[PDB]
RNA sequence: AAAAAAAAAAAAAAAAAAAAAAAAAAAAAAAAAAAAAAAAAA
RNA sequence: UUUUUUUUUUUUUUUUUUUUUUUUUUUUUUUUUUUUUUUUUU
């Protein structure tokens, strides 16, 4: 396979291409040409090696492998312990993870229902399950995609990956192990073999992905295996979290010896305007730090790793060096992968309470109850004082806001989300034996799984706990109406995402502090509350509202402080409940387990995955910081602060003036975070912003590659839906474009992703039919016969696709490789930059030599061609709907991952009364007669992710006859609007002149695709660069239908749509209702109706993914300069801006071939009748 | 006068694809009741 | 034979996967007719 003629070439010929495909078929299909394909006999083994650094210089590296993971200690049950009662786990075991030993150490000798008998069972479920993360298929046949993409780049097996293959996954003439999804579990063959090569499995893939994607080069490979082997000593995982966090924080010693390093100077509005040189010296209080990151990364690291860090400060010479010795250094200690285990085993030192720094005091109790609790509360100082300077000033404004909503429907609507409902509300809600079953609830824990961080305890949704806490949430988030602190807001995806990290990375005078306060579940203890009780009460003592069932407006008697007796005051619905619910406070999170029974927790746990939780977190921060702005304001001292942003789990605050001003501030508010109990670390530099997967330096963009996870699914239940799990793959190398050094790495691994990942699909056939359905589509598919069962009604035979279905429109949408036409010259290659949608059925068109349709002056394709590689059949498949469904509340997780998850949190119980007015609205229109479905309906959405997220193919003779049907001669049918893709392009003579933020993005690479004189950066240098404008319309339709939908006429929305308006005409605002249509929405819809009905379906459509495009424009007004078109089309036709769409879409498909020559418009003439016959804004309704 | 072939256009019955909606079939999942087997105290 | 666990047989309600049947909805298309023109023979 590492030479073919495909891979010393690299085009789509006959002969290579048809290789491929035969190659792929039994690298997927066999598990036995797999285990030769890994294991072959002929490989060097290697010993030593040189290679070089990420930036060229020459390190040399050796594999050693340990003897510990080649011969494993047996079992050692002091590994997990327990306590002398057996209650729970003993205290402060070192191992929360799967420790290394021998696979068949570990058996049951014990009887049943014991508790060692349940930890044999429960670990023997740990290694052989819990192990078990995969996406598409076997994790062989992964490490066969990973390391087949190796080969076929590098053109040989020399490299050393292979060698950590043949030396841990080589024991014997097997797999070690395999999984069966009937099982769920990893089954072990060699009982010698260690425990934890399973998830090496895994390892190897994403080091592998490392490789393919340019971060690390060959050595950098052997030093992670020898680092990840290293810590496989005794724990992986466990010996990796003590590394993970001090393994990275270095590069600030480089970027501090870099000196002076030039840099873009960003501006507030994504513009890039100047190019400065500043010093990247950090200061003084800084710069102490160095000695005990140096002090420290001895003590802890492997020593080859550690000489490597050392070696990435002394030999980094500019900014770009830093960045590429961190992406280095960031995926050596940090894999794709989901820590997990037991829960039980990682639950205390994740949730269980931390109590450290300075406690927290009470605040005065002015105002109480008859029960002697809380209602007016106020503090002496210091903290509670220091907050409340600040938040007790919204308290005016949202007493004004709280009043006017109806509370009754704020949880009625919440009910009916996740008439006769109402009944349901009062019999129940209405009775104060509602709180019986609240304060009696137990709450259940629920930990989500992390990529690169340990389980995340996360707190659960309905109901009665919730219906505890849902009034001071009601208050609670109107500061998010009245704040820049906290971001709540609307992802667009693009750079827009990150403009103002930029923004203040490149000012002057800049002291940045990105706090990492993720421990804020349990660092928040019962004390820590009473800062957003004080808040929310002081709130809710102007709140007027009669009734929150079951509360009841009365007047209440109350004592005050200076008063001895009791007194008549009247007592708001709102202030009662707000009475309780500080005044009842219990959270605790008890996983019922087999083992152990039901474990507790101690309360002070309070997870944030909730609108409750994380408002409090987000309320609690901007109070103390802004409350200290407000303090150091009042103590004379100029307060220094730009913005302050509260993301998910991380803090942003910006400084300006001199070093004391904005130091002496820092640690001011860095105390005051101290003093309220949270014990974190503040990162302080001239130049940074660390937060997750976005790493902001000197205006630059060093985003996490490693967070993106490509071979574990979180939830690790296999799905055999292959356009899902394309979708999967399409929308996570759309994720790492800007992410990778060099992606077109991920092009190949990703392609062979698709061919030995997802290529088998199985399917039962009725067994009165069977060499019937093998003979229609064995024709052009490839199938694998088998024997009709001993009287079975449906016996099962499997299909492996076409390799060329992934290519196609309907099918797998990728950035295909150039074809060979039969004039020998071959099609343009796809630079990750590309259009999935209608505009992938070009390719058909580039494969027929779209030059010779526009010179023949004819409508056509060739199926002899298209059937030679393989095309008419993938488009049997794509058109005998043989594949898996998709709905669009899939596509509602487009599964890029979020600056902040703060989102997230809050519209889980977010836009109540919209999502219930949506509701009612579609469902009027299904009593209407006009039903919708549950994908288009902005109301229920979300419920999949809730409601039943708490609960627990066959060929029939239809299909047989379509089969035979379509099966005859297939004739890929042509849709009269792809004259629209017989456009093509000229390439002039004459030279494109650059943007000028080409030179200013010059020097050092905004992101690892940015690099001087490559695809991003020239790419860029043409393009480059987003509307603030634009990005701000498709954001005001973003919140209000929950996602941007680029309209079509393909869409089921507007199908339903249309339905309608052709129908009942009446219905159409009933449904724009139904699906949160906003203005601009309605109208596009109103514009397409009339242009559907009269030109039918016209369009020229296309999807270029928000993060596939991070950095770029998706307005295609910016290729007018760049291509020209001749005066002839000007002449006849009246449209315009469609044919910058087609130049905007084609220099984004190549950019490879670009070497900044301007190019011309050919136009078929078919293209032209077909054009003037139909409107322009017809083919593009939005504009 | 004739009819037919060929070119193209207009109209017309019918299979199929897909959203919603009804009935049946199958198979699996969760609970229950009646005949029997082993049993721990009597 | 009174107190407790499982299993098999039979029965019911509900749930899900797929199949089949029926309709409205929205498009693709054998076949028939009429019309503009060329061709042929008595």
């Amino acid at each position: 396979l590492h030479n073919t003629i495909f891979s010393e070439t690299r085009k789509f010929t006959r002969e290579s291409f048809k290789e491929i495909e035969h190659l792929t078929a039994r690298l997927a299909n066999d598990s036995v040409a797999r285990h030769d394909f890994l294991f072959n006999t002929s490989i060097a083994l290697i010993s030593d090696y040189s290679g070089e650094d990420s930036n060229g210089n020459q390190l040399q590296a050796t594999i050693t492998i340990p003897n510990e993971i080649i011969n494993p200690k047996e079992y050692d049950p002091s590994d997990y312990p327990l306590a002398e009662d057996e209650s729970f786990f003993k205290q402060g075991h070192k191992y929360d993870y799967l420790v290394t030993f021998r696979a068949g150490s570990l058996t049951n000798t014990y009887e049943p229902k014991t508790k060692m008998y349940k930890l044999h069972a429960a670990l023997d479920k740990l290694m052989h399950v819990r192990q078990r993360k995969s996406r598409f298929a076997d994790l062989w046949r992964e490490l066969c995609a990973v390391i087949a993409s190796l080969d076929v780049w590098y053109q040989t097996t020399n490299y050393p990956l292979r060698t950590y293959v043949k030396l841990l996954f080589h024991r014997g003439d097997e797999f070690p192990f395999y999984e069966s999804p009937s099982q769920d579990r990893i089954i072990f063959n060699d009982k010698s073999v260690a425990s934890i090569l399973p998830t090496f499995v895994y390892t190897c893939c994403q080091v592998g992905t490392a490789i393919m994607s340019g971060i690390l080069t060959h050595v950098e490979s052997i030093v992670a295996m020898n680092h990840f082997l290293h810590c496989a000593k005794d724990s992986y995982i466990d010996e990796k979290l003590k590394i993970k966090g001090i393994g990275r924080s270095w590069y600030q010693e480089a970027l501090h010896n870099v000196g002076q390093a030039t840099v873009p100077v960003w501006s507030q509005f994504n513009e890039v305007i100047g190019h400065r040189r500043k010093s990247t010296s950090e200061p003084h209080f800084v710069s102490s730090t160095f000695i005990s990151l140096r002090a420290k990364r001895a003590e802890l690291l492997y020593p080859e790793f550690n000489a490597y860090i050392n070696r990435a400060i002394q030999l980094s010479k500019t900014q770009n060096d830093v960045a590429n010795y961190y992406a280095a250094c960031r995926a050596m200690t940090n894999d794709g992968t989901f820590l997990a285990t037991l829960t039980e085993l990682s639950l205390d030192a994740a949730v269980f309470p931390r109590i450290e720094q300075r406690l927290v005091t009470r605040p005065a109790v002015l105002m109480s109850n008859t029960r002697h609790e809380s209602l007016k509360q106020k503090y002496t100082n210091g903290v509670g004082s220091i907050a409340q300077s600040y938040l007790s000033s919204f308290t005016d404004e949202i007493a004004k806001r709280v009043n006017g909503i109806h509370h009754d429907e704020a949880w009625l609507n919440f009910l009916t989300t996740s008439i006769v409902m109402q009944a349901v509300f009062a019999r129940e809600y209405r009775t104060p034996e509602r709180i019986f079953k609240s304060l009696k609830a137990p709450i259940k824990l629920v930990e989500r799984q992390q990529s690169d961080r340990r389980q995340r305890a996360i707190s659960g949704l309905d109901n009665d706990r919730l219906f505890l806490s849902f009034m001071p949430y009601t208050i609670g988030k109107q500061i998010y109406e009245l704040n820049d602190n906290a971001a709540q807001g609307k992802q667009a995806g693009n750079a827009f995402d990150i403009g103002e990290m930029l923004y203040w990375t490149s000012q002057r005078n800049v002291l940045l502090s990105s706090i990492d306060v993720a421990g804020m579940d349990a660092s928040v203890t019962t004390n820590t509350k009473d800062i957003y009780n004080t808040f929310v009460l002081d709130v809710a003592s102007k709140c007027t509202v009669p009734r929150f069932g079951p509360y009841y407006a009365k007047n209440m008697e109350v004592f005050e402080v200076g008063k001895r007796q009791s007194q008549v005051r009247y007592v708001n619905a709102a202030w009662q409940a707000c009475a309780l619910e500080a005044a009842d406070s219990q959270t605790s999170t008890s996983y019922e387990s087999e083992i152990f029974g039901q474990v507790k927790n101690a309360e002070g746990t309070y997870p944030s995955g909730r609108a409750d939780t994380s408002t409090h977190h987000t309320v609690l921060l901007q109070g103390l910081v802004r409350g200290n702005e407000l303090k150091r304001a009042s103590d004379g001292k100029n307060s220094c602060l730009a913005t302050i942003k509260i993301l998910g789990d991380d803090i942003m605050e910006i400084f300006q003036g001199s070093e004391s001003d904005t130091y002496d501030h820092a640690m001011s508010n860095a105390n005051i975070l101290n003093e309220s109990g949270f014990a974190t670390t503040a990162e302080l530099s001239q130049n940074s912003i660390v937060l997750l997967q976005q790493l902001v330096v000197n205006g630059t963009f060093w985003g996490f590659a490693d967070r993106i996870s490509l071979w574990t699914r979180e939830d690790t239940k296999d799905i055999g839906r292959l356009n899902l799990a394309m979708m999967e793959l399409n929308a996570l190398i759309d994720d790492l474009v800007f992410r990778v050094r060099r992606p077109e790495g991920l092009k190949m691994l990703g392609f062979f992703c698709g061919a030995i990942c997802l290529r088998r699909f199985t399917l039962s056939v009725d067994n009165k039919l069977y060499d019937s359905t093998y003979n229609n589509l064995s024709k052009y598919m490839t199938l694998i016969k088998y024997d009709k069962n001993p009287d079975f009604d449906s016996t099962l035979m499997s299909l492996i696709l076409p390799l060329a279905w992934l290519f196609m429109p309907r099918g797998g949408e990728y950035p295909a490789y150039p074809f060979e036409r039969r004039d020998g010259t071959f099609t343009e290659d796809e630079s990750m930059f590309t259009a999935r949608g209608a505009y992938k059925r070009r390719l058909l068109y580039d494969v027929s030599n779209i030059r010779e349709m526009i010179q023949q002056n004819s409508m056509a394709l060739d199926d002899d061609l298209l059937h030679e590689y393989g095309f008419t059949g993938a488009l049997l498949l794509i058109d005998l709907n043989i594949l898996d469904l998709i709905d669009e509340v899939k596509k509602e997780d487009i599964s890029p991952v979020k600056v902040s998850e703060l989102a997230t949190s809050l519209e889980q119980l977010g836009k109540l009364g919209e999502r219930e007015k949506s509701r009612r609205a579609a469902s009027d229109l299904k009593i209407r007669g006009h039903a919708l479905s549950n994908d288009i309906v902005y109301g229920y959405g979300l419920q999949e992710k809730i409601q039943k997220s708490a609960m627990a193919k066959r060929v029939s003779s239809r299909l047989h006859d379509v089969i035979v049907a379509k099966t005859r001669d297939y004739k890929i049918s042509t849709i009269p609007a792809d004259a629209l893709r017989l456009h093509e392009f000229e390439v002039e003579d004459v030279t494109v002149d650059l943007l000028p933020h080409a030179k200013h993005t010059s020097y050092s690479s905004l992101a690892y695709n940015m690099s001087f004189g490559s695809d991003g950066w020239f790419a860029f240098a043409l393009l480059g660069g987003l509307d603030r404008s634009a990005n701000l319309l498709r954001l005001d339709v973003a919140s209000i239908r929950g996602n941007y939908h680029k309209f079509s006429y393909d869409d089921p929305v507007f199908k339903q749509g249309y339905k309608i308006y052709k129908s009942d005409a009446t219905l159409l605002n009933d449904f724009f209702t139904a699906i949160s249509a906003g203005p601009k929405e309605q109208g596009i819809l109103l514009r397409a109706f009339a242009y559907y009905s009269l030109y039918g379906n016209v369009e020229y459509h296309y999807v270029l993914s928000p993060r596939q495009l991070f950095f770029l424009s998706d307005n295609p007004v910016s290729a007018e300069r760049l291509v020209r078109i001749p005066p002839k089309y000007y002449v006849s036709t009246q449209c315009r801006a469609l044919y910058n769409i087609f130049s905007y879409l084609h220099i984004l498909r190549s950019i490879a071939n670009n070497w900044g020559k301007r190019l011309k418009m050919v136009l078929h003439p078919g293209l032209i009748a077909y054009v003037r016959g139909t409107s322009q804004g017809a083919i593009l309704p939005e504009a």
